[PDB]
DNA sequence: CGCTAGTCGAC
DNA sequence: TCGACTAGCG
């Protein structure tokens, strides 16, 4: 998403081990784990073979953080945002290409291209999420798949106070307003933790550690939701935010040439993707578990109408979002594959 | 030379 | 493929 975020803010990181949160709540970005051991599955994956080993690969991680007297809750991606369903098919076909390709070098003879090809058309499946939820579930670790992307639920989670800390490997959770992201972790619980509140640490960053500023900085460095201008990076989004004291983002957007002194005339259409950016960032659709029901990562402002923000997520059901959330609902089917019932706790 | 982004290198 | 590294842009 947001590249060279990490090394530009590294000032607020620190080295920790998770046995710091013995005792409390820590949320998982658990596609991590998943694609890490999905990678030895490659070939096995591919043929369509039965495999376990990432199961048990996450089940290392999850029992570690257990064995620390940590309270871990798995989240998972659930529904693509409409803005990147094209995206998801380019990728799949991608995947779909080096897969076939992938099976003819395996019948040519050469296993190192044939594997090569596999580990680089892996496909985290739902059935494989599904597995490690039930794996999970076994040793009593709640799961929670999100409504659509993970990064905004687990922000959720972070915020509401549900969760004190955020495993992942994604920055781009910063850009989300979490407290607490515990990125490059090993089997053995040594990470490296960054803190919203030590982002003043950094001193390139200027003024510009409020969760909005940072927020338009990630954004127009250039998102997931919105590509940078030609030649702007986190240097230069933040200098122009730094230069610039004004609450109206697009004033500043557009008068991007004078904070860089030179000469540039703005796209509108780049104004309402950063318009759509931001509310995205803002106002995702994710999941309540405590009471149970479809809810925007922050609360809508004055100056937003929700019924123009579909590109955030769309709004279904409480109860049809409660039995995706379990992992019971297929997120591309909608068809019931699992009978998960949690009043027979997270979900108070 | 600061900085972005194309490309290297591990998976 | 994807994050890190640095060639080369401005
Ligand atoms: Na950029």
């Amino acid at each position: 998403g947001i590249q060279g975020l990490l090394q530009f803010i590294k000032e607020a990181s620190e080295p920790i081990h998770v046995r710091k949160y013995k005792g409390q709540v820590v949320a998982v970005d658990t596609y991590c784990w998943l694609h890490k051991g999905a990678i030895a599955c490659a070939e096995k994956l591919a043929k369509g073979e039965p495999t376990d080993r990432y199961v048990g690969f996450c089940m290392k991680f999850v029992n570690m953080l257990l064995s620390h007297g940590i309270k871990p809750i798995l989240v998972f991606d659930g529904c693509t945002l409409p803005s990147k369903k094209e995206v998801e098919r380019s990728r799949r076909e991608r995947r779909q290409a080096n897969l076939l390709k992938g099976k003819q070098l395996l019948r040519e003879g050469k296993v190192s291209e044939a594997r090569e090809c596999f580990t680089r058309s892996i496909n985290i499946t739902h059935a494989m999420a599904h597995k490690v939820i039930k794996a999970a579930r076994s040793q009593g670790v709640d799961c929670l798949v999100a409504p659509y992307e993970a990064d905004a639920q687990l922000a959720y989670l972070n915020k509401a106070g549900i969760v004190q800390a955020i495993i992942t490997e994604d920055s781009d959770l910063l850009a989300f307003g979490c407290k607490k992201v515990i990125l490059k972790m090993d089997q053995f619980g040594n990470g490296l933790e960054i803190d919203q509140a030590r982002l003043g640490m950094c001193r390139q960053l200027g003024d510009v550690f409020t969760e909005e500023k940072f927020r338009y900085m990630c954004i127009l460095s250039g998102c997931d939701y919105l590509s940078s201008l030609r030649g702007i990076g986190l240097a230069k989004a933040c200098k122009v935010l730094r230069l610039a004291n004004n609450p109206d983002i697009v004033k500043v957007i557009k008068k991007i040439g004078h904070y860089l002194k030179m000469n540039i005339t703005v796209p509108e259409d780049y104004i309402n993707g950063f318009i759509r950016a931001n509310n995205t960032f803002l106002y995702q659709l994710v999941f309540d578990p405590i009471k149970r029901k479809l809810i925007p990562l922050n609360a809508y402002e004055d100056d937003v109408d929700p019924e123009t923000l579909s590109y955030a997520g769309q709004y279904v059901d409480d109860s049809i979002a409660l039995q995706i959330a379990l992992g019971n609902k297929d997120i591309n089917t909608f068809e019931q594959i699992d009978d998960y019932n949690p009043d027979t706790n997270l979900y108070f």
